[PDB]
C-alpha cells in the first residue's frame, strides 16, 4: 500500500525578502508514489520558464534568482508570486502562495522630529522613516547627546515602545536640554544608519485657559487601525496637550456593542500616561478601543482598532478516502489564523466548488479520483492542506 | 395679550482674546414686555462679577478685557442662555457657547517630507494642538521671498484649503528650495514664520515599490472630517510608490458595502492623488474613499466626510387658543445639518419629549403657557417658540 498521491514535505515561507546583491534560492519537496516531478508556476498556473542570470530551474527541482545588477531588475521576475507544484500519476497539487521580492540596495535617510510639550505632559519623539523603505527598515536604538544609548536593554524615565519610538516619563524644562537621534537597521543586509537629524524637546510654560486636543473650528478625530502578529508587542497611542493634566482612562468595546467597558490593567499590560502598551498578543485582545481624555474642562476621545493576525494553517479531513460509485465524497477544511479572508477549493489545480469550508460531492464518478485542496487566503498570507479520493 | 418672544438671540460661539472684550445680546417681546435674565449653563441665574462679567442695563452681558491671572473658568469658559418671561410664561434662547482666549506662547515648524520621482508631495505646517482651533495657515514662503495664498489647481506648486502645499510630478529641482509656512491667529491676527524651512528629500527610484500600506503594523488611519456647508473641503490619500500609481476616489452610501466613481467636474476637482470639494452641501457628506494602484500593488485610503448646516428650528402655529376639553397640537419645523437630538420644554423646564410633533390629549389650566421646540447637535443649537391661550 506504497502507492498514494503526492504531499508536501516542505514548504517555501508565504514571504521570501531578499537583496539583489545576496541573491536567493527557494526549495520544494514532496513524497508520495511514484516520486512526484517539481514544477514552478504562477497565478495562471502556467510553469515558469528560465531567464538568463536571473531566474534559473536547477535539475533538481528549486528557483534560483542569482545575485544581479539594480540594472538588471524586471519586476515580473523579482516582484512575483510563485506556487510550486508537485505531481505523479495519480493527481496533482499546489503550494501555497510565495511572495518573491527582490529588493535592491537604496538610499534612505531618517529624521527625528521634535516635539511640543508642556510641564507635567508627558510626549513621544518619533522617528521619520521614509514610506517606501519602511518595510524593511525599523529602529534598533535610541541614543543620546553624548551617544550612551538606549535598547529593549533601571529607572523607567525613557521608555522605548515596541512600536520603535522613544517615550518620555513626565516633562521638565530639564528635559528640553537634551537632544535625541534614532538608530535604524536594515533586516535584509543588515547596514544601520543614524537619523539625519537630532530630535530636540520644546516645552511650553502653560498658564490657563485650555482643553486637551479636540477641534473647534474643523479637523478632525483620527481613529487609527492597526495589527499586530500574536504573541507580538502591541502599542496604542493616546497622546494629547492639555491644562493642567488630565486623566487617561483606557475603555473597549465588545464586539458591536456600544456599551464601553474597563480596561484590565496586567503585569503584562500597562497604561503608561495615555499610552497603552500590551505583550504578547492573542485574537481575543482583537477589537476596538478608546482612549478618555477629561481634565477640569472635558475632552475628546482617541479611537483605536485593534486586529491580532495569526498564522494561517490548513487540514482536510479526511486526508484520504476510498468510497464506492454512486456515493457521497466529503471534504473537511479545517483552519486556524486571523484574519480569514477568502476561503476555496482546488482540484488537480484547478479551481472548482464554493467557497464553502465544506466541499461535497453528490455522487461520486470516476473521473473524481485525482488530488483535491482547500486554500484559505489572508490579506498577507495563505496556506493549504492536500487530500486523496481513491475508488472502489 | 402675548407671551415671550425673541427679537434678536445671541449666537451659538463667541471667541475672543483677553485683551478684547465681548458681549452678547438678547432682545425679548411681549405684551406685556418680559424681563430678560442671563443664565447659566445649569438653568441658574448670573450676577455680577467685578471686572469679568456685568449685566447691562440693555439687557446683554458685557465681558470686559482682563489680565490672563483673572481667568475664571466659571466665567469666561461656559455656555449661556438668555431667558424672557412676562406673565403668561417663559422661553430660553439657544445655548451660547462663550470661550475667552488668552494669548499663548507657541512656535510652528514646517518639516520635511520624503518622497520618490514622479511622486506628489504635500508639505505640512506643524500647528501644536492647544493654538490650533485660533491658528491657521494664511501663506507659504519660500526662500525667493516668493509666497503661496489659495486660489480658485492645474499648477506644480498648489496650497490647498487645509493650508497645506501641495507638489506634482516631483523631481530632484524640487528639493533644491525650502519652503516656511505663515500663520494667522484669527482672534488677535499675531503673525509668524515656521522657525524651521521645510525642504524636499528626493530618492531615485531603483526597483520595485508597492503603495504605502503597511506590512510589519501601524499606519492605516481613517480621518473623519467636518467642514461647513458652502465651505471647502479637503481630502487626503497620502501614498509614494514606485512606479508612480494611480488615484481613484469613490464614495459609499448609506449602509452600503460597495461604492461608485467620484463624479468630477467644475466644483469637484481632484489634484494628483488629492481630492478637493468646494461650495459643498449636505447631499455632498458621504463616506469616501480613495483607492492608490500601480504595476505592483494597491492600497485603500479610508475618509468620512461630514457637513454641517446652521440648525434653524421653527413651530407652526407660533400661537394657538384651544377650548378645554379638546387637543393641543405642535409641529416643530427644522433645518441645518446633523441633527443629533430634539427636545421639548415648558415655561423654561425640559418636559422630556424627543419627537418633532407635539401633541396633548386633555387641556388642562396648567397646561397654558408658552412651548419650546429645542434641536441641537455637537456644535451648534436652535430653537422655536410656541404660545398656548386657553378658550
Ligand atoms: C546591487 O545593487 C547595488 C545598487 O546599485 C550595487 O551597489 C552599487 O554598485 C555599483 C558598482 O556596480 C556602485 O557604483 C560605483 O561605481 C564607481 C565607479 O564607476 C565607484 O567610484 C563608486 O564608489 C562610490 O562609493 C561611494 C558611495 O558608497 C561614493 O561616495 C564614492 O565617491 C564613489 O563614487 C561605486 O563603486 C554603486 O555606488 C553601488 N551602490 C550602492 C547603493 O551600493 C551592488 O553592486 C549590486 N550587487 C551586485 C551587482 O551583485
Ligand atoms: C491678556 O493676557 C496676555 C498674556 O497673559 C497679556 O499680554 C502680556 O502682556 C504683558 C505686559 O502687559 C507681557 O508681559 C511681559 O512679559 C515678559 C516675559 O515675556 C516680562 O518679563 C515683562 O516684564 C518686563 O518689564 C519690566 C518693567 O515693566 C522689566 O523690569 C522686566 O525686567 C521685564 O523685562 C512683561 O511683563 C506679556 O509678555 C504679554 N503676553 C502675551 C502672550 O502677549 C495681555 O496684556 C492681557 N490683556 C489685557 C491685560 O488686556
Ligand atoms: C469625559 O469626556 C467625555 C467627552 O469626550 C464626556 O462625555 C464624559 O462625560 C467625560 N467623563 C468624565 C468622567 O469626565
Ligand atoms: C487597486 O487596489 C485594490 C487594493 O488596494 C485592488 O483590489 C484592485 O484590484 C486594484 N486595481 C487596480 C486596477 O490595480
Amino acid at each position: 500500500a506504497d502507492q498514494k498521491g503526492p504531499v508536501f514535505l516542505k514548504e517555501p515561507t508565504n514571504r521570501i525578502d531578499f537583496s539583489n546583491s545576496t541573491g536567493a534560492e527557494i526549495e520544494c519537496k514532496a513524497s508520495g508514489n511514484p516520486m512526484p516531478e517539481i514544477i514552478w508556476i504562477r497565478s495562471d498556473g502556467t510553469a515558469v520558464g528560465d531567464v538568463p542570470g536571473l531566474r534559473q530551474i536547477s535539475s533538481d527541482g528549486k528557483l534560483v534568482f542569482p545575485p544581479f545588477r539594480a540594472e538588471d531588475y524586471r519586476q515580473e521576475v523579482h516582484a512575483q508570486v510563485y506556487a510550486c507544484l508537485a505531481r505523479n500519476q495519480f493527481g496533482s497539487i499546489i503550494s501555497r502562495d510565495v511572495h518573491v521580492r527582490a529588493v535592491v540596495s537604496q538610499f534612505y535617510i531618517t529624521e527625528a522630529e521634535n516635539e511640543y510639550v508642556i510641564k507635567g505632559n508627558a510626549a513621544v519623539v518619533k522617528c521619520k522613516i521614509p514610506s517606501f523603505v519602511a518595510d524593511f527598515v525599523q529602529v534598533e536604538a535610541w541614543v543620546d547627546e553624548e551617544g550612551m544609548e538606549l535598547w529593549r536593554n533601571y529607572d523607567g524615565k525613557y521608555l522605548v515602545l515596541p512600536s520603535g519610538e522613544l517615550h518620555i516619563r513626565e516633562v521638565g524644562p530639564e528635559d528640553g536640554y537634551k537632544s535625541y537621534q534614532c538608530r535604524t537597521k536594515h533586516r535584509l543586509t543588515g547596514e544601520t544608519r543614524l537619523s539625519a537629524t537630532k530630535g530636540r524637546l520644546v516645552i511650553t510654560e502653560p498658564v490657563g485657559s485650555v482643553s486637551p486636543q479636540l477641534s473647534g473650528n474643523g479637523n478632525q478625530e483620527h481613529i487609527t487601525l492597526t495589527r499586530v502578529p500574536k504573541m507580538g508587542s502591541v502599542t496604542l497611542m493616546c497622546p494629547a496637550q492639555a491644562y493642567p493634566v488630565p486623566f487617561f482612562r483606557w475603555y473597549k468595546f465588545i464586539e458591536g456593542t456600544t456599551r464601553k467597558q474597563a480596561v484590565v490593567l496586567n503585569d503584562r499590560v500597562k497604561q503608561v500616561s495615555g499610552t497603552l502598551i500590551i505583550k504578547d498578543a492573542v485574537v481575543e485582545d482583537s477589537g476596538k478601543y478608546l482612549c478618555v481624555v477629561n481634565n477640569s474642562v472635558g475632552g475628546e476621545s482617541v479611537e483605536t482598532v485593534l486586529t491580532v493576525t495569526a498564522p494561517l494553517s490548513a487540514k482536510i479531513d479526511p486526508p484520504t478516502q476510498t468510497v464506492d460509485f454512486g456515493r457521497p465524497a466529503v471534504f473537511t477544511c479545517q483552519y486556524t489564523g486571523n484574519p480569514i479572508k477568502t476561503v476555496s477549493w482546488m482540484k488537480d489545480g484547478k479551481a472548482i466548488g464554493h467557497s464553502e469550508p465544506v466541499l461535497r460531492i453528490e455522487s461520486v464518478k470516476k473521473e473524481d479520483k485525482g488530488m483535491y485542496q482547500c486554500f484559505v487566503r489572508n490579506d498577507q498570507e495563505s496556506a493549504e492542506a492536500s487530500a486523496e479520493l481513491k475508488l472502489g
